[PDB]
Formats: C-alpha cells, structure tokens, sequence
C-alpha cells in the first residue's frame, strides 16, 4: 500500500485523485486529507476513506468538521491551520503527497513535502511558476521525487527516458539524448480571430472554448496563451531545459498532450482523453500502472490532428512568460500575480481582453524587485505585483 | 565503442546502418561485414570501415572481392558461404549484430547471433514471420536482447516500459500496465478506391504509393496490407501480445509510426521523418541515443493526421495474416511464401491485383502442414508453399 496525503482534497484534482484511490483500494491508503473551507465535501471524503487526519485551513471550518465527524462516528483526528497542513505533508509514514492546493497557499505545504524527501504528485502551479529555483534546489538537496500531474508536464515526463524520470530537475537533457521539449497548447477560442477584433472580445466569448468546459480564469489564460506561458516556466524548471530546448506548438485538438524530441530524430508523445485521472493515476502508480477509470482513446472518433507555430502578435502573454523566465523568479512571480488581477478585471468588464497582455507588461516594467531567496520573499513579490496591477487597472478604468 | 557485425551490409538497411556508424565513428567499430553478391559496394564498405572480416555468401563473389581488396591494399580477410556468415554473427568480441539479410537466407545467421547471446538489431522479416516460436524460445534460452529495427516495431518498443524492453519477448504486457499494441499502417494507394475497381488495378498503379517510393514488392504489400499483416505476426511474437492485445489502425500520413495503450488511459507513440536511420540509430545506441543524420520532424509542415479502422473487404490479406497466426508457424510461413509468388505474378501481369489475396487464401486452404520444429522444417514449408502457389498462378493464367 502507498500511503498518501492529499493537499487540497476537496477541489477538482483532489476529487479525481480520490477516484483513483477508489478504483485501487489495494494499492493506496489515505493517511491525511487537507483542504480550506469545504466542510461538506471533507466530511464525505473522511467517511469514505477513513484518513488518520483531516485538516482545514480555516479554523471555523475545522471546528465544524471536528464535531460532525464525531457524531458520524468517524475516528479521524481534525486539525486546523497552515502548520498542520505542512505537518501532514511531512508525515513519517506517508509515501506520496498530492500537492493540489490552489494559489500561493500551496507553497509551504508543497515545500514541506519536498523537505521531507517525499514523492510529490505536483499539481499546484505556483510551486514552479514562482518558486521554481527554490523548489528545484530543495528537491535536489532532499532527493524528493517530483511527478508532474499537469497533463502537458505528465505527457513530457512519460515521453522522457528513465534516467531523467528518476532524477527529475537534475539530469542533463543533452547527455540523455534529448534535443528539446515540445509543449503543446490548444491556442484558445481566438486562434483564427482577426487580430484587430481581439480588443472587443467579451468575457463570455473568451471563456467559450470550442473544446473545453472549464473555469473562467483558466479559460481566459487559454485564450491569451498565458496558460502555456506559465507551463513554459514550469517545464524549464521541471525538466532542466534551456530556452533552445523548448518548443511551443499550437495543437488545436488537444489529443497529443505534449512531446519530446530526441537526437536520432525520434519524437515521443503521450495522447489520451482529456480526463485528469490519467496523469494522476500515472503519477500515483509510477513506475507501474493502475486503472484510472478513463475510457480508452478512440482513434476512429477523432478530429484530424494539426499543428502550428504561435504568433506572438496573437499571443503576447506567451512571449512575456518566456521573457519573464530570463529575468528570474521575481519576474515570473510578478507576471503570475499581475495576470490574476488583470484576468479578474477583464472578467468584471473593467478592461478589454487585449489589456490583459498590455497591463501584465506594464506591471513587469514597473517592478524593481531582487531575486527571491526564500518563499517569504516570493510572497512579498506577489503582494507587491498585485498592488501594482490593481493600480494599473484603476488607472485604465478611470482615466488615461 | 560497440563492436558490430553487419549481416546484409550492402543492402538498404545495411547501408543506412553504416551511415549511422559514419556519423558516430567513436561509438561503433565494424568488425565484420556479410553480404551476398554485391562485390562493388562491398569493396567500398571494406575500404571505409576497415572490418576484420568480409564474407560473401557467393563463392565467385568472395574470390573477386579478395582480388579487389588486394589490388586496393586492404588486409580485410575475405570468407565465403553460410557457415562463415554464422561465424561472424557469433564472434566472441562482437556486441551487436545487425540482422539485415533478406529472405530465408537470413535465418541461420540470425539464429547464430541469438544462440551466441548477442544484441540483435533485428531487420530480417522471416526470423519472426516464419520462425517466431523457434526464435523467441532461443532468445529466452540465451538471453539475447532483440531490438527491432522495422519502423513500426521500433516505435512500439520505444513506447513500452523498461521492464518490457529488457526482457523483450518474454515479459508480461498486462503485468506491466499495457492494454494493447497499436500497429499503424498507411492503407496503401487504394485506401479510397471503389472496391469494384480493385480487380483492374495495374502494377504501375499498385506500386504508385502517394507518400513512399520503395520497391515494387513492398509497395504491393502496402496496397494489400499484407505488409501490416506480416508486421502483425512479428509484433505478436516480439511483444508477447495475444490477439486481443493487438489493434491495427490505418494512419494515412505515416507520421505516427505505432503506439502503445496503457491501463490508465495513456497512449504513448513515436513519430518522426520517414527515414530508417532513426530506428537503426535507436537500436544501435539503446538505452542511450546518437545522431542519426535524420532531420528533426517539422510539425508546421505536416498533413493533418487521421486514423481509420481497416476494412477486411478492402484488405483481405490483413485478415488472412491474423488468421494465419492462430494456425501457427506453418500457416504464417506458407502465407509469406505464397505472397511472394502471387505478388511477383501480379507484377508480371499474370494475375489481377485482387487475385493476390484470393490465391494466398487458396494456398493456405490446400496445405495443412504441421507446426515446424526447426529451421529445416520451416524451409520445407516455405518450399512446398511456393510450389502450390506457382501452380495456382499457372491454373489461373491457364
Ligand atoms: N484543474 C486542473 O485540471 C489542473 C489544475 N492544476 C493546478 O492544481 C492546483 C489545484 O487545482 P484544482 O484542484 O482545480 O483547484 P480547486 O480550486 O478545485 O481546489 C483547490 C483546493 O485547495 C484547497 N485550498 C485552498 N486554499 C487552501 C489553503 N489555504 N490551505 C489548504 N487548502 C486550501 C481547496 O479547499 P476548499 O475547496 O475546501 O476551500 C481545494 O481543496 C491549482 O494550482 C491548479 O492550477 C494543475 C493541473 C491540472
Ligand atoms: N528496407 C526497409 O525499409 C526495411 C526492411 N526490412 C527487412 O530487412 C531485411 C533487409 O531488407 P533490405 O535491406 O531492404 O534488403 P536488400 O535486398 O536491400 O538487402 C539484402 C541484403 O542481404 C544480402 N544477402 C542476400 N542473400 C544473402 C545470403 N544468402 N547471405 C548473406 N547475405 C545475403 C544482400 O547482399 P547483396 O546485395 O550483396 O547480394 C544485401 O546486402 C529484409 O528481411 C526486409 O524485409 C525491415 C524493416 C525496414
Ligand atoms: O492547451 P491550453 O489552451 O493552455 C488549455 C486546454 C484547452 C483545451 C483543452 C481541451 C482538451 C484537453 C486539454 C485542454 N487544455
Ligand atoms: O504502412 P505500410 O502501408 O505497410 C508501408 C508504408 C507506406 C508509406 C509510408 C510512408 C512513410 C513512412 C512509412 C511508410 N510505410
């Protein structure tokens, strides 16, 4: 039995991982569940999986959870707050930690798992978007195993050779026959929109993916290719890839999830249904395999597969992400933070669709921060970048 | 580096192998070259790669090679005949043997390499199409490592987990998370031809593949999907795959080379340019990589990738091969041999395009031979199958 901690058990990734546990009771035992405020979901999960521990970040949520579990005869011990959440990530008997908390709040619990030398099933975006140097340095020091859960990074990982898989972050691509990492993205709803029409796209239009049904913020990041820009940042950290070892391709059908190019001409790819239980089950069972509940991909029921090079005039956020990487973790943290603000402003109809890239750039230009040296420095860059972005939004929404 | 014997050095695969060595002179030493009758090409290869031995199967050819190397000042030792070729495959100091002799002549030298526990870069079709049971048994015994060179099988191998790659031929697919092997094929030039028109296709039409330029025999095998049927037979042996663990898919663009389906939903695939140096260089360098001279696949200059299920009314030879596998090595050997006869007859304008599958079936129906127990037994089945086929052709053309 692999013993697990699930950080962010009540969200989308957490629920999908619990479905894999559900399919494989003989392979995985839930030791600890951690969430924020979803008491109702958390009760159900505690009843089904009988974790030794459950933690809620919010103290009033933990209190309610403590009492309901007692009445429903649950023996799970209820804890509260961030220290408790990091402790679950570092439990002696825990083998793997599903790192699936959203936002900067995912940082310290994910780091706790890394410092404890655990296998980390990495979902939280902020980990490598904002703390990529700090976290890869930390995994190298503890020899923690990272296994990326994100569909694209997981596809890359599966398409990579065994010496890289087992030394992830540290191994040399070149020495292992790898010439580049091919990161694929859908191109969003506006792949073919006349460029001059982008300024007038509405929130509803940007969120109407042709081939996806997801939350508004991630849907906008798909439309700007900010989503791929952030995954570019993560992949360079995760896979130890230089700028010339990265290729971003638009692949509108999203059937190929990403690819790896080798020295002999070979390209290895992972394909599948768009269901997160595939990459989650891959990371949970690695180096073996487990049923995930995902139906086999039917090749006779596909759109024709196509590819194209991103136009940075169409996707300036993609180019900003790549440029941000070269400026360091202060810049990537600032871009991620500014983008949360400007995307929310766009969705609230305070700015135009094209003002996301323009204001993201303006924030980066106005920032003057030193390379972060610890998580606390990153949190400070993030706070400051948000304030700079909010003030840019207000300037635009008010004045000139 | 690695010491190589190249069986069939003067042919297409042999020449591509030597091009990989040309790109990687520090990683590969050519110890022995073995060929048939192509003395001119053989001299040039001995002068470039400085092997210790050169073998011509044909004795007149060996005598002529010796005279030319002498004139040219080379001290490469010249040998002749079948035992010599097997001896090269078995040399104590060699690491890898490129098995690229064409036809049943490739069998004994390939077996010699297997019995010697060598790493076998396997590119002879008869080895597994005709001798799959005998050769996989021999591989388990000697612990020889097979590395398939054929593009589809190599793509599958690249897409399989490490415990299968090591242990190739005896590993359990299901235990290693593999649901099935997805063997991809172009569908040939008549993929969209009305079925009514197949009976009147000419040899020049059958050989005119929209995306290929190969020899006539294999171009016809692509048109009938016999080529994929034979690869289906090899894949079942190579990958220890039952019928239910095999899927054949038409992929017209031939960009994906083949795939492997996994328990969690994942499908891994290998893609690349249509250039045999890629899989050759993969097998030579494994488990590492080398430069092959092949240019990087440009994803911005591709046709859209499509897939389709093969229709056995359009491709009866594919179904015959799948069925032949279940009947055993006598049936697979008979089919391969009959198909050589019928394709040649088609190309000679003695029979129609659709007679190839019809007479292939007819031969198998006529034959009941028992499972071969040794290479002599398969040679015997092969010889009898050809005679049945030639008579079927003569009857038809009569
Ligand atoms: N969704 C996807 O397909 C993918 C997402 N990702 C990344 O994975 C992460 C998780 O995504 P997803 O599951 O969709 O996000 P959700 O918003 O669905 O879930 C977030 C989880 O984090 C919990 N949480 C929030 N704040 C805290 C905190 N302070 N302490 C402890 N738990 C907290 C939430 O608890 P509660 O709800 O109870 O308040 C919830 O369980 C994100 O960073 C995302 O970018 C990566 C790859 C794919
Ligand atoms: N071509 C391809 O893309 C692929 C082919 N295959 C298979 O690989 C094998 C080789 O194919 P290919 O390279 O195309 O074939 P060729 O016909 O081009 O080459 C055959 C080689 O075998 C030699 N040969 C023939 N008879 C003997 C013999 N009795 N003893 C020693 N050598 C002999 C030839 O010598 P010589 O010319 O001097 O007389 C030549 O060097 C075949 O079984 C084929 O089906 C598999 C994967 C890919
Ligand atoms: O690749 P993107 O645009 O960043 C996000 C995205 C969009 C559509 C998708 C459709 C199926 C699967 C994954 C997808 N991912
Ligand atoms: O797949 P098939 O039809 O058996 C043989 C075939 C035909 C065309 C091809 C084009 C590019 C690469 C491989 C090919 N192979």
């Amino acid at each position: 039995g692999k013993q697990l901690t699930i950080l962010g058990s009540t969200g989308s990734i957490g629920c999908s991982t619990l479905d894999v546990v559900r399919h494989n009771p003989e392979h995985f035992r839930v030791v600890a569940l951690v969430a924020g405020k979803n008491v109702t979901r958390m009760v159900e999960q505690c009843l089904e999986f009988s974790p030794r521990y459950a933690v809620m970040d919010d103290e009033a949520s933990a209190k309610l959870l403590k009492t309901m579990l007692q009445q429903q005869g649950s023996r799970t011990e209820v804890l509260s707050g961030q220290q408790a959440a990091c402790d679950m990530a570092a439990l002696e008997d825990v083998d793997q930690v599903m790192a699936a908390i959203v936002g900067a709040a995912g940082l310290l619990p994910t780091l706790a798992a890394i410092r404890a030398g655990k296998t980390i099933l990495l979902a939280n975006k902020e980990s490598l978007v904002t703390c990529g140097r700090l976290f890869m340095d930390a995994v190298k020091q503890s020899k923690a195993q990272l296994l990326p859960v994100d569909s694209e990074h997981n596809a890359i990982f599966q398409s990579l050779p065994q010496p890289i898989q087992h030394n992830l972050g540290y191994a040399d691509l070149e020495q292992n026959g790898v010439v580049s990492i091919l990161l694929t993205g859908s191109g969003g709803p506006f792949r073919e929109t006349p460029l001059r029409d982008l300024a007038t796209m509405t929130p509803d239009q940007a969120c109407r993916h042709p081939n996806w049904s997801m939350g508004r913020k991630i849907s906008v990041d798909s439309a700007t290719m900010m989503n791929k820009g952030l995954e570019y940042i993560e992949a360079r950290w995760l896979f130890n890839a230089s700028a010339s070892q990265m290729e971003v391709l638009i692949h509108p059908q999203s059937v190929i999830h990403s690819m790896v190019r080798y020295q002999d001409g070979s390209v290895l790819a992972q394909l599948g249904e768009p269901d997160m239980r595939t990459p989650i089950a891959h990371t949970m069972a690695w180096p073996n395999r487990v049923n995930s509940g995902v139906k086999p991909l039917d090749f006779c029921k596909l759109s024709a597969l196509t590819f194209a090079a991103p136009d940075y005039d169409r996707y300036p956020c993609l180019k900003l992400a790549m440029e941000a990487f070269e400026q360091g973790q202060a810049a990537t943290t600032a871009l991620n933070a500014a983008n949360e603000i400007t995307v929310a402003a766009f969705l609230a109809q305070q700015i135009r669709f094209t003002d996301i890239a323009a204001l993201n750039l303006s924030v980066l230009e106005k920032m003057d921060m030193r390379e972060p040296q610890c998580v606390d420095d990153v949190l400070s860059v993030d706070a400051n970048a948000r304030e700079v972005a909010r003030k840019e939004v207000m300037r635009l929404a008010s004045s000139a």
